[PDB]
């Protein structure tokens, strides 16, 4: 087992190249690795909205890949997180995709 899994809350956001492609249906795979809940979807503006909730041990290390790593036509010209707190725990069962 583990000392303890601070649970914290916080959003993400991206701009570029990640409007006109189907990255999302990768995000419910790497976002199986770590383990975490959430879902998927776009504004109507042209972005991509992604609420991670999970531990600080796995939202640590979520934040150092989804802004680095990622598919070639998912350009990330900013990537930058907001809402970041700690919570009584997460507020779901599992990930999801959101069309």
């Amino acid at each position: 087992g583990a000392e303890g899994n601070t649970l914290i809350s916080v959003d993400y956001e991206i701009f570029g190249k990640v409007q006109g492609v189907f990255f999302r249906k990768h995000t419910q795979a790497e976002g199986k690795k770590l383990g975490l809940v959430g879902w998927v979807q776009n504004t109507d503006r042209g972005t991509v909205q992604g609420q991670l909730q999970g531990p600080i041990s796995k939202v640590r290390h979520m934040q150092e890949w989804l802004e680095t790593r990622g598919s070639p036509k998912s350009h990330i010209d900013k990537a930058n997180f907001n809402n970041e707190k700690v919570i009584l725990k997460l507020d779901y069962s599992d990930f999801q995709i959101v069309k």
